[PDB]
């Protein structure tokens, strides 16, 4: 068994439990340096570096939010995309729900990536 193709598993595990414990100062630390690296692999065409930090800002950024402001049964826009996610409960920083092009594929969406409809 190479566990180790499960890599991202425990970095993934090990991120969140960081930042679960930090202040919103923190985040908002740790947002700034996560960009200024993500300016900089962007600057030089370095893609996939540029999206493994995006991923991580994403995921940074759901951290500063409330998930008491995001409502089951609600649908929001999914950020950079022309779709729609209904809600069905939150758990952590996620929203699990399902897209309204898929209704049938239940789905976990981190909470920064809802934005409400316009
Ligand atoms: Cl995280």
């Amino acid at each position: 068994v190479d566990l180790g193709t499960e890599n991202l598993y425990f970095q993934s595990n090990a991120m969140e439990k960081r930042y679960s414990q930090m202040t919103p100062h923190e985040l908002n630390t740790e947002i700034a340096l996560l960009s200024e690296k993500a300016r900089k692999a962007e600057q030089h065409g370095i893609i996939n570096e540029l999206a493994v930090l995006e991923r991580k800002i994403t995921m940074a950024k759901a951290y500063l939010l409330n998930p008491e402001d995001y409502s089951p049964g609600e649908t929001y826009r999914v950020e950079n995309t022309e779709d729609e996610f209904t809600i069905s409960y939150l758990n952590g920083v996620f929203a699990w729900g399902y897209r309204t092009s898929s209704p049938q594929q239940e789905e976990a969406l981190p909470i920064s990536v809802l934005q409400e409809k316009e």
